[PDB]
Order: structure tokens, then sequence, then C-alpha cells
């Protein structure tokens, strides 16, 4: 066609919801994406959904429920004799749910009026995208507004090339249809972390090579330590400092070379994920007169609204600054939206929860200890074990603890990190709290019910100030 | 001793709380308790810890993951071979929890500087405690203040009384040491459907015998169909409208009579649960000139801030008025100890949640659908769907959906109604944005981490004015 007042390009999170946001705001919106699924048609649902979010999570669950029927069943008088996994049909299902999602956000698209594109879009100047379609047939599309939302794609390392399917990345750790004897994973991050859990909970023998050395350095300190503490002991040898110098890939396995603080060291895996970061796509996004700039790092260049330096044109999600997190690029993707259909959106970059799905699971909003600290903030912190709590212990999940950090000044909550059982939704509890000002008597005086996972966002509060019922 | 400035009668959510926060804010306290536990000695906690709370939520999670083992894990691609359940085994790691919580109590009272003391207290007139202790040696302590938490009972019931182990209660339900090949419960309420679950979970064919006519009348009505529906499906046959009449105890068996809609029908059980109700306990407990009241029901009378008829003396949870749950017990607790040390604590009664623990598990707070129809409030309602949530599709767990409701006038947020995967944290987030005031849009603008179950709730806010991105 000619003329639409967004096209968006990209249908990962922030470029789906961007575009069925605007549509419902009765915008004419396309949106253009080339991603080859994974039954040769196009998949909308991006990186998230296909590579990313839902099938790490899916593969978490199951190996999880796996873990459990073989470690943690007997406490509760349940002998399953010889339990298996099948790889393939464990993989299966996950691929099934992606497709399924898939082809969900295809109809939410229908049933929204948005008019798909598929191909690649650029962005020319004066606003026109030209879509090279999939056939090579090129057009271009004038647009009034234009929505980049590309993305981001793993880093590689030279001392670890992609080789074949022996040094794989995300999405070739995601699609194993067998477990690893021995794994690597070179990065001990979100990723790592998530996809080293997945095999070592199937039996696979897991090094975590991470060049830092510092574990989780963004996670409190508090979290973090006791974070690697569990996760060394759920079977993850995290090696922390250690710098990879060479692969050699031979007899269907590789033999990493690294230096860590003893120096020179080599290990053999079958298998090696390297995890080490990710990096803003911008390809053949823009003709070289578009306007578009980008940073020094390869990000397209955004304020605060996501407006680029060319009005009309605005960018979300990991091609821009920010958390690389799926949830901040579907908000600035509604953010954007928003704005265009005239209403003064601010996303608040302050409150993005941040969660690990590991069992247990880390999460946090707000800020850290140790950031309050070199902040010059004098702050109370309150902390909860689940071991008092009552849910958890029937639950037979006590490992963990809650912890507040509050001004001391002021009673403002200032962050919520827990590590333990549903920490995700407790972190939402205590980021709900904080959108609104809560202070830790706020929380203290709401009236949480007993018995839940809840209780222990309750005490932790409580603690910020020295009355908690269950500790002192 | 003789004089103290809180004398506390039951140790209970409600009791061994007050008694603790008493304590904290720097009155000489002592409490009295006679429930001679599980091993011989007295055992604080109450009905709560000790057949309560705690004893049916581990029997629930015992019973939940031995259903999933058998159920579903196939899909996952896990294979157990054959797995079965010690009923025994299963037990006694509930007796377990219970004796270490029980124990943690009296660390936490001894901890905090709690003076207990183990007989029957009886409140005299003039604020005089007379502590028959459990060695026939009688004793009267002053109190300046006195907080009576006595609790409640199980209901008993003319034409099902309890015979031996054949016809039970709450109590012996959580006792059994196999499991029942068919079983009855009287009563389809929470206890009822909660013992129900974790009996049909293991094998007993569960009939629920319910008087009224409507399933869950508190719940709202659209989670009260769902909530059916679901749990006769999960092989609950609750017959509503019916009316025992008659019990009849042979050969280890039980028939009941009863009256539904086409008449009489008689069943007969191997083990029949009573769990037609709870009454307040105020047995020996007052001197016929303390000055306490009763109102029609055995309710101590009360107030709003659980002062009773003689100053100096506070009557908390089951055996005043309210929704007998412990949090709404511990918090009055805190009430009345927060107001005897000077501070006016007020307690929201508007917002207690209430949860049920079958699997999904029920959940709300705020007003029902219908109480706000019938109150003449034009209501906007937002749902959203587990089935649309991908972090329910990665756990297998897709059955429920979110229910917000808001005035239509103001956007305020009057009730969050869940069935489905972690109901309780889902309203407790409600119920933090209700305590502030949320509006459904308000909920609408917060940032949820992707992939959560949290989301459910992000999604059916904006739902309720028409912006689901995940729906329509
Ligand atoms: C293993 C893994 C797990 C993850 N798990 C989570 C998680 O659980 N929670 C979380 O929040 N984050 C997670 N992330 C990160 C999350 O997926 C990303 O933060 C998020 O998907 C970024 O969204 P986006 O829309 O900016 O980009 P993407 O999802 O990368 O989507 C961009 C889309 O644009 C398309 N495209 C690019 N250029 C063009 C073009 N020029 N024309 C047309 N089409 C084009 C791409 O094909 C793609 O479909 C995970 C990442 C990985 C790899
Ligand atoms: C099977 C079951 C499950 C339940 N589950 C939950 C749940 O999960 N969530 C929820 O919120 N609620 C639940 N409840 C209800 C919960 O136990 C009650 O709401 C709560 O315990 C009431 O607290 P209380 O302190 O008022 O009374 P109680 O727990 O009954 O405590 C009263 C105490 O006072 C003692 N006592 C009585 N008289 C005297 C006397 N005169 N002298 C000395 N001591 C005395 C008694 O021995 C007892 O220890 C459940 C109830 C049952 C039966």
């Amino acid at each position: 066609s000619q003329k639409f007042d967004v096209v968006v390009i990209g249908a990962g999170p922030g470029g789906y919801v961007a575009a069925i946001r605007a549509a419902q705001l009765g915008l004419k919106t396309a949106c253009i994406e080339k991603y080859i699924g994974k039954e040769g048609k196009v998949a909308l649902g991006g990186t998230c959904l296909n590579v990313g979010c839902i099938p790490s999570k899916a593969l978490l669950d199951s190996s999880y429920k796996y873990h459990e029927a073989k470690e943690a069943f007997k406490v509760h008088g349940i002998e399953a004799k010889g339990v298996t996994i099948d790889v393939p049909a464990m993989v299966a299902r996950k691929a099934n749910i992606v497709k399924n999602l898939t082809g969900g956000i295809a109809t939410l698209f229908k049933a929204n009026g948005v008019t798909s594109f598929e191909g690649h879009g650029k962005l020319l100047a004066n606003k026109q995208v030209e879509v090279t379609g999939l056939d090579g047939k090129t057009q271009v599309l004038e647009a009034e507004n234009v929505i980049i939302a590309s993305g981001s794609r793993p880093v590689e390392i030279p001392p670890a090339p992609l080789s074949d399917d022996i040094i794989v990345d995300s999405t070739g750790a995601l699609e194993f249809q067998a477990v690893p004897k021995k794994l690597g994973v070179i990065g001990a991050g979100v990723i790592g972390l998530e996809l080293g859990s997945v095999w070592a909970r199937l039996g696979a023998e897991v090094t975590v090579l991470e060049a830092l050395d510092k574990f989780l350095p963004a996670a409190d300190e508090q979290i973090a330590k006791e974070a690697l503490k569990v996760l060394t002991k759920q079977g993850l040898n995290i090696r922390l400092g250690a710098r990879v110098t060479a692969s050699e890939v031979k007899k269907k396995q590789v033999t990493v070379t690294f230096t860590d603080a003893n120096g020179e060291q080599k290990e053999t895996f079958d298998k090696l994920i390297v995890a080490v970061g990710r990096r803003p796509v911008t390809t053949d996004l823009l003709a070289a007169d578009s306007g578009v700039t980008l940073d020094e790092r390869g990000f397209i260049y955004v304020d605060d609204h996501c407006k680029t330096s060319v009005p009309g044109v605005f960018a979300i999600g990991d091609v821009v600054r920010g958390a690389m997190l799926a949830h901040k690029a579907s908000e600035e993707g509604v953010m954007v939206a928003e704005r265009i259909a005239g209403h003064k959106a601010q996303m608040n970059y302050d409150l993005i929860p941040s969660v690990i799905y590991t069992h247990p699971e880390i999460a946090w909003v707000g800020k850290t200890e140790q950031t309050l600290k070199a902040e010059g903030v004098e702050v109370n912190v309150g902390t909860f074990p689940f071991a008092a709590s009552g849910r958890a212990m029937a639950a037979n999940d006590t490992t963990g603890l809650v912890k507040v950090i509050a001004d001391a000044k002021t009673d403002r909550v200032l962050g919520v990190h827990v590590i333990g059982p549903s920490a995700a939704e407790l972190v939402q509890q205590g980021a709900i709290g904080m959108e609104f000002g809560t202070s830790a008597e706020d929380l203290g005086m709401m009236v949480f019910s007993h018995p839940t996972l809840s209780e222990a966002l309750h005490e932790a509060a409580l603690a910020v100030n020295g009355h908690a019922i269950h500790i002192a």
C-alpha cells in the first residue's frame, strides 16, 4: 500500500505491542517483520517469543519438575520408581507453545487491524520505508511515523566462534535433542545461569566461565552472595574472573583454554554455549541519509521518550539504551504509540523489575544496597528468610530471603530484593508499593493473607523498622 | 507471679501475635494456653498452627505433587514408572512441620520476654485471670489489660455426630494414616473443599454434600461458577442443596441419609467429614460477673477496636465478629497491642483477602460483582484468562482467570478476584493497589515483568477499560 500513520519495523515485544497499541488508538498501522520461523513461514514475536523468554522458561519448568521428582519427592512420601526425561519430547512441548503463541499474536494483529508486511524493512530519508519483500519484490511505504524495533543479536567472541552444533548460542542451547554430558557456558549472566540450570538439572556437568570477579553485579550483594552459594550447590561450577583464550573443536568436543588467577587451564566440553552478551541490530536498517544517529556502541540514539534525532521516528527495545528486557521494550512500545496518538505517556525507568528464572528465582526492583551506600544514602534494611515461612515450609521450598531497603530518613521503600519462591510476584508487590510511594511501615500495616509466601514481603518491611513478628 | 500489663488468653494467631507485639511495645506480658499438643507438652500456635492453616496446606502440597507426577508429567517428557504415595510418611512430614513451628513460636516468645503460663485462664471480675494450672494448681494474676483470644471450634451436628474415626472433623481428616476409598464431606466451603481435594487427589472417591443451592456464595459469581466446574472435573462430586437427615455407622462405614431436590438418597462412605462450620469458644472463660458480654451467637461483643464492654478488656479473632481467618486474628492482635501501648492503630476490615488453597487456588479481596450490582454500583470489569499467559503456558498451568472490577464512574479498583496459579500473590498485589487507591489505569500503567503470572493482573486491569494488549 502507500501511506500509513505508523510503520513498525520488528515484531518483537517492543514492536508488536507498539503496533497493537497504535492500532487500538486508531492509527492505520503496518508492521514489517522478516524472521522466517520454524515451520517455514514468518513468525511474529521476535526473540522473546521465538528464542527467548517463552522457550527458555518452558525448559526451566520441565527440567525443574524432573529435578523435583528425582530429589524432593520422597520427603512427601512419593516414590516414583525410576523417573526419566525424554529431552526430544521436552523440547517438542516447547516448540509447540512457541508455535501456538506465534499464531496468537498474528490473530491479535488481525483482530486489531494491523497490516502485516513480510520482508526486510529499511528506513530511507523522509520516512519512507522500503520493504524488500521476501521474494525480491521491493516496495516503498510512506509513513507519517516510523517505529524502529530491530532488536538485538548474540555477541560473537573470537576465541569461541560458533562452530556447528558444538559451539552454539542462546538459540542452539535451546535446541539440544540430548543432554550434553559435560557443558560449558561463557558468561555467568541471566542467560548463562538459566541455560546452565536447564542442562545441569537433567544430568549435564556444567562449568560456567565468567570473566569478572563479581557474580551478578547488578543484583544486590546479599542476593548475589546467596545466589552463588545456592547455584554452585545446585551443580553449576561457576568460575569467576576466568578469561577464555582459545577453543579447539576436535572429535565432537571443544577445549577451551582460559586464564583465571592460577593461570591457564584448559577444560574440554561436549558443548559450549557462548552467552557473553547481545548487541543491537542496526544492519540494513537505516539508509545513509535517514537522519537517524547511532551512539558509539551501536544503539540508535534516543532521548527519554524514544524520539530519535528525526521527528516522527522513534526507536524502542534492545536497539536503544536501557535494560535489555522484554517488558522494557513493550512498555516503550506503548509509550511511543500513546505519544504518537497525543497522550503524554511517560515511562518510569526506575521501576523496571529484573527476574532470573533459576530455582530459587532471583528478582528485584529499585536500588541495590551498595548503590545506595555509594550514593551516601543511609538506609534501614529488613530481611526475612523463607525458612520462617509457614507457607514455604508446607511447600518444602525454604531457600532464599526477602530484603527491603528503606531510606533511614524518610521511611520510603527504595528497593525490594528477593531470592526464593515466587520472587517475581513478591517484587511485583513491592513495585506496586513503590509506584505509589510505600514506606516500610505502609507495607507493614497491611493485611497479608496467611499462610502465603507474600507474608515474607510483609515481615521484612516490618523488620526494616525492628518489629517483625516472626523473628526479632 | 501477680501483676502484668497484658495477660493474653489463648496462643493462636491472634493471641501469640498480640502477646509478641505487646512485649515488643514494652509491656510486661503473659499469655496463657492450655492446648496439650501432639507430644504431651502444651503447644503454642492454636488452631491455625496445630490443626488448621499449616497442616491442611502441607497435605494439599504433598497430594498435589503426587497428582502432578501421575497426571501432568508426561507432557514434559517425564515418565516416572509407577509413582506411589505412603500416606503415613506424608502425614509424618506434616507432623514434623507443625512440631517445628510450635517450637518456633515458643522461642519467639522467650526471645521477646513473654511469660508463658500453661493452663486454663478465666477472666474474673476486676481483670484478674485465674490460671487453673495444669496440675490442679490455681493462681490469680492481676492484669492491667486482658486480651481474650479463645478461638473457635467445629460445629457439631446431630445427624452426623463424631463417631470414632468414622465420622470425624477437620482434625481427624488431617490425621488419616490411609486413603479412604470413598469419602463424604458435609460442607462445601473452604475446609470442605480443601480436605476433599487432599484425599481425592490420592484416590478417594469424594462426595461433598452441601445444604445450600449456591456454591461459594461469598466468592464472586464468575469465580464460583468457574471454581465449581473445575473442582467437579477434578473429581469432587459436589451436591448442592442436599440436607443430611441421618448417619448410621455400621461395619466401619457410615450411611448418610439426605434429601436434595429429588428427595431422599442414602450414600455409604468409609469416612465422613463434618465440615459444616466453626463456633466461638467461650466455655469457662468468663466468670459470671466479669462484665464481658456475648451477642446472640456466642461471640464476645466488641466494637471496631476489639474493646469489650469492660474497659481494659479486648477480644480478638474467631470469638469476635469478622471473618474467621488467621490473618484477621493476627492483625486484630496487633491493633489491640498497639492501642494498649498508646498508638491509634486502626484495622482495615475492607481489605482482608480470602484464599482457598485448592489447585487452582481461589482468592479475592474487595467487593464481589453481585454485591456491587445489588448495591447499585455501575462497574466496569476486566477479565484475562491464564490461557493467554505465556508464563502460564510455560508452566503448563492455564486454568483460571483474573477479574478486576472497577467503579465505572471513578476508575477505582473495587475488587480483584482470581482463580488460577498464584491467586494469593496476585490478589495481594491488588490489595496493595487498593490500599493506595489504584484505578484500573494505574495498574495498567505500571511495568509488570515479562513473562510472569503477575501479568494477568496487569492485563485484566487494562481490559477493565478496553486496552488489553493480549486479548481485545
Ligand atoms: C535465551 C533468552 C531468554 C530471554 N528471556 C527473557 C526473559 O525471560 N525476560 C525478559 O524480559 N527478557 C528476556 N530475554 C531478552 C528478550 O527477548 C529481549 O529483551 C526482547 O525480546 C527484545 O525485544 P525487541 O522487540 O527489542 O527485540 P527482538 O525480540 O529482538 O525482536 C526484533 C524483531 O525485529 C525483526 N527485524 C529486525 N530488523 C528487521 C528489519 N529491518 N525489518 C524487518 N524485520 C526486522 C527481527 O526479526 C525480530 O523478530 C531473553 C533473551 C534470550 C536470548
Ligand atoms: C482445617 C483448618 C484450616 C484452616 N486454615 C486456615 C488458613 O489456611 N488460613 C486462614 O487464615 N485460616 C485458616 N483456618 C482458620 C484459622 O485456624 C483460624 O481463623 C485462626 O486460627 C483463629 O485464630 P485465633 O487465635 O482466634 O484462634 P485459635 O487458633 O482457635 O486459637 C485459640 C487458642 O486459645 C486457647 N484457649 C481457649 N480458651 C483458653 C482458655 N480459656 N485458657 C487458655 N487457653 C485457651 C486454645 O487452646 C487455642 O490454642 C483454618 C481452620 C481449620 C480448622
